[PDB]
């Protein structure tokens, strides 16, 4: 079992939870709750750059979201059939990462900038990101983003579609193929399981969860 | 067939690609975005997936996103390790590199009232977090390269960053002998030595 070291929160570990679950991989979690928990991880040499996320997997102690995700996707054949498909996957998911990052950091936005930043995220979703992925899907008409088979790109995108829905459910309304992809991926047995109550899937981060993490870093 | 790099005539988010291609001895062309109307043509022509540069035309693709570009180039030219686990170490290393790189990249854009405090935090992380981390990797095996005893993208990305740290503060590397030794070795590899010489596609600091 892979062991995920993070707070009991989405943050920078949630995409890994999604990917592992989608891949049908059982995993364990060790939740950081105190500064002492982080002290131990840091002191035991568990964190290369003294940060989490960190995943213990196949004898490695992997930090950096992308190192973790790239390893898991390759292992479970969700990173395409070759270098060219991996390139398309990388391009798609890094756009997904860019949008993901804006939403992720939204609750730490300066209050006086919050209105404008939300308006910008929504604008970008409407005009930049959703059209881009809608375009890819219409280009080949296939059930999956790349190579006509399930890959990390479908998983990463659909995870993001759930977050966009949380933000504003109307944003996906003019994108039928994204909606269709959301439905298809959500019905894959592993993902259907992950979306159901009782799975390691984390709730939206509230102020309390945010502050507990800050206190743990003693910021 | 020759890769074409679409970006401003500047380092920015394209410089690490220029470094990697040059290090791999791969000939490329650049098309410089000189104005807002240049960028709009690329967008309107459907050249940019997310309406952003960098973009590299390579092997029938219009690859946007720095990491997609670099990941493809590294694999194509055997600078991405031999197996899944070596790629994991490489990714871990270069993502730490990309994090520090990002702080230095954005420092000129930092609001003037926050500039001094941002710089102090960057220097503190270099001396206490990042440099020790890579010094440790080098010391762990005593080999000339970060991964697999063989030139990889990790060496190229790190040494590029060492150059930027030097520009920022030449004293920062002083207590890390192995990083100093890596910088020297990589800078003297034929392809990289040529890239560091005048008249190469290597770009200057922003003025
Ligand atoms: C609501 C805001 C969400 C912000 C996410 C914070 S994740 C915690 C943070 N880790 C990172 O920023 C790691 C980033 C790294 N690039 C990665 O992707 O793994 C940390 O350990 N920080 C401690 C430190 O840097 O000292
Ligand atoms: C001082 C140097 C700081 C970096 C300069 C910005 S690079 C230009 C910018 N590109 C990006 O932000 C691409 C980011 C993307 N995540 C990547 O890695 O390629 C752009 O095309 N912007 C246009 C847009 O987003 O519409």
């Amino acid at each position: 079992k892979p062991k995920l070291h993070y707070f009991n929160a989405r943050g920078r570990m949630e995409s890994t939870r999604w990917l592992l679950a989608a891949a049908g991989v059982e995993f364990e979690e060790k939740f950081i709750k105190s500064a002492e928990d982080l002290d131990k991880l840091r002191n035991d040499g568990y964190l290369m750059f003294q940060q989490v996320p960190m995943v213990e997997i196949d004898g490695m102690k992997l930090v950096q979201t992308r190192a973790i995700l790239n390893y898991i996707a390759s292992k479970y054949n969700l990173y395409g059939k070759d270098i060219k498909e991996r390139a398309l996957i990388d391009m798609y998911i890094e756009g997904i990462a860019d949008l993901g990052e804006m939403i992720l950091l939204l609750p730490v936005c300066p209050p006086e900038e919050k209105d404008a930043k939300l308006a910008l995220i929504k604008e970008k979703i409407k005009n930049r990101y959703f059209p881009a992925f809608e375009k890819v899907l219409k280009s080949h008409g296939q059930d999956y983003l790349v190579g006509n088979k399930l890959s990390r790109a479908d998983i990463h995108l659909v995870e993001l579609l759930y977050y966009v829905e949380e933000l504003d459910s109307s944003l996906i309304s003019s994108f039928p193929l994204l909606k269709a992809l959301k439905t298809r991926i959500s019905n894959l047995p592993t993902v259907k399981k992950f979306l159901q109550p009782g799975s390691p899937r984390k709730p939206p981060m509230d102020e309390k969860s945010l502050e507990e993490a800050r206190k743990a870093f003693r910021f």
